[PDB]
């Protein structure tokens, strides 16, 4: 699992690069910013308070709409670097409906579309720019920037970029 996805047969001729627009632009911006923060902008982990086996946020314009990160994610809420996500992620999944994350692992209703083996480490010495957080705030900011210049990393080894179909991704994985 050096890379995988998996995606509703809806999203087999969209690029990643489309998906990823289709989803920032409902999912929207948490605000996630001084002055700005609450229960509901946050997000939660899966297996403590800050670190976990899994970060997961739904958007705060619709409800709905919301990723999972997982793989290996240690935060540092005010710790030495002020405020900054660090560790490993192995997973992101995108879709509609966000449940569980107590005693359940957190789980999407409606998946779209789901990348596995990103094999993305940042360490907490590497702040607020490290890597895994750049991808992660970036998302719950709506901005898949850092995502999709990592994944080219990842796509560029197959012949491949966020510009090519799902399908087609699906194809150069086996
Ligand atoms: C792992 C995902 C998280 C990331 C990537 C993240 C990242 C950030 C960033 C970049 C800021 C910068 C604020 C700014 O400059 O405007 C911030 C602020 C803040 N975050 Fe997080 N954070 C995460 C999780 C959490 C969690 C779980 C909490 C707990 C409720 C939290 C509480 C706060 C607080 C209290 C502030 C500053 C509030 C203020 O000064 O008004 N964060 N976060
Ligand atoms: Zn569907
Ligand atoms: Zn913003
Ligand atoms: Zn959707
Ligand atoms: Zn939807
Ligand atoms: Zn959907
Ligand atoms: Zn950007
Ligand atoms: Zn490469």
């Amino acid at each position: 699992m050096a890379f995988s996805v998996n995606y509703d047969s809806s999203f087999g001729g969209y690029s990643i690069h489309d998906y990823l627009g289709q989803w920032a632009s409902t999912f929207g911006d948490v605000n996630h910013t001084n002055g700005n923060v609450t229960d509901a902008n946050s997000g939660g982990f899966y297996g403590g308070s800050l670190s976990g086996s899994q970060y997961a946020i739904s958007s705060t314009a619709n409800q709905v709409t919301a990723f999972v990160a997982g793989g290996n994610l240690t935060y540092t809420l005010f710790n030495e670097p002020a405020a900054t996500l660090y560790g490993q992620l192995d997973s992101l999944s995108f879709g509609d409906g966000l449940s569980g994350g107590d005693t359940s692992p957190y789980s999407i209703q409606v998946p779209d579309v789901s990348f596995g083996g990103l094999n993305l480490s940042s360490l907490q010495a590497q702040g607020h720019d490290g890597v895994v957080h750049q991808v992660v705030y970036g998302l719950m900011s709506g901005d898949t920037g850092a995502l999709e210049t990592a994944l080219n990393g990842i796509l560029d080894d197959y012949g491949l970029s966020v510009n090519s179909t799902f399908d087609q991704v699906a194809a150069a994985t086996a």
